[PDB]
DNA sequence: TCAAAACGTCGTACGACGTTTTGA
DNA sequence: TCAAAACGTCGTACGACGTTTTGA
C-alpha cells in the first residue's frame, strides 16, 4: 500500500469535491447468493479535451485506469483494497464528500462480514442507503427495500 | 493584503479547476469612453443546498460575496485590487485555469494605463480573448473584434 | 466615466446512477 | 459465486457568458 504526498492529496481533495463522484450501489445479479451485488466505485469525471488531466491521476495515484465514452471521460477506482488504501488517506482533506467517504471505507471492512447473514448484509445496503442519500442522487432504481423484498 | 494559508490554497485550487471560474469580458455600456467596460470575475458555482461552502469561503477569503440564484449559488469576486492578491497566491496551485489566471491578473496591471489609448486597449481586449479562449466558452457575444470597429 | 454590483441566459460538463458481461 | 470491467443514460449543477443599474 502506496503512501500519497499529501499536497497532492489537499488539491486532488479539492477536485474531487469538485469533479468527483464517491458512489456505492446495489446492481441486481443473479449469480450472486443474495441476487446483488455490492459495488464500490470513485470516479472524477472530466470533459474528453482535458482527459490528459485524468491520464495524470492514474499515474499519480498508480492504481485505476480512465475510459473516454464521447464528450468526457471518467477516472475509475474500483478495485476494493487500492480503494481502501486511496479513501483513507484522502479522506481527512474532504470538505464535502468526507461522509461519502468513510460510508465505504465501512461497507468495505463489512463486505466479507456482509456475504454470510443475509441480515448483516441488508444493514450494509442501509449504509448505501446513506451514500445516495448524501449525494445529488436522481436515477435510483435499486434500494435497500429492493433487496428486503427479494430476500424473501 | 492578507496572505492564505498554503492548505487553504491547495484545496482551494484543486475546487477551483472543478467548480470554479476565471471570467474576462468586454461589457457594452455607452457609458464609457471606449463604450466598453473591462469586466473581471473569480467565480464559484455550487447547489444552493451547500450554500454554506461558498459562505465559508467569503469568511476565509475575507472579501467577495455570495448570491442565490434559484437553484444554485454564486461566490464572486470583482473588487481589482483584491482579486489581484488572491490570484497572485493561488495561481502556482492551479492545474486547469492557471493560463487564464496569469493572463487575468496581466490584465489588471495594464488597467491603469489601458484607459489611455485605444491601441493599448484593444491590446488588452485581445488578451481577454485569450481567457475565453482557454475556457469552454460556449455564448460569447463581445469581443475586442466587436470593440475594433465600435472604435472607428 | 468608472468600479462594482445587480440580475439574467444558455448549453453543457459533469455526477450518479443503470445494466450486462468477464474472468478467477 | 464472486470482484471488476464494459458500456449505457438521465437530469441537472455547473461554468461562462450576457444586459442593465448604482453611486463616488
Ligand atoms: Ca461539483
Ligand atoms: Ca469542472
Amino acid at each position: 500500500n502506496t503512501k500519497y504526498n499529501k499536497e497532492f492529496l489537499l488539491y486532488l481533495a479539492g477536485f474531487v469535491d469538485g469533479d468527483g463522484s464517491i458512489i456505492a450501489q446495489i446492481k441486481p445479479n443473479q449469480s450472486y447468493k443474495f441476487k446483488h451485488q455490492l459495488s464500490l466505485t470513485f470516479q472524477v469525471t472530466q470533459k474528453t479535451q482535458r482527459r490528459w488531466f485524468l491520464d495524470k491521476l492514474v499515474d499519480e495515484i498508480g492504481v485505476g485506469y480512465v475510459r473516454d465514452r464521447g464528450s468526457v471521460s471518467n477516472y475509475i477506482l474500483s478495485e476494493i483494497k487500492p480503494l481502501h488504501n486511496f479513501l483513507t488517506q484522502l479522506q481527512p482533506f474532504l470538505k464535502l464528500k468526507q461522509k461519502q467517504a468513510n460510508l465505504v471505507l465501512k461497507i468495505i471492512e463489512q463486505l466479507p462480514s456482509a456475504k454470510e447473514s443475509p441480515d448483516k448484509f441488508l444493514e450494509v445496503c442501509t449504509w448505501v442507503d446513506q451514500i445516495a442519500a448524501l449525494n445529488d442522487s436522481k436515477t435510483r432504481k435499486t434500494t435497500s427495500e429492493t433487496v428486503r423484498a427479494v430476500l424473501d
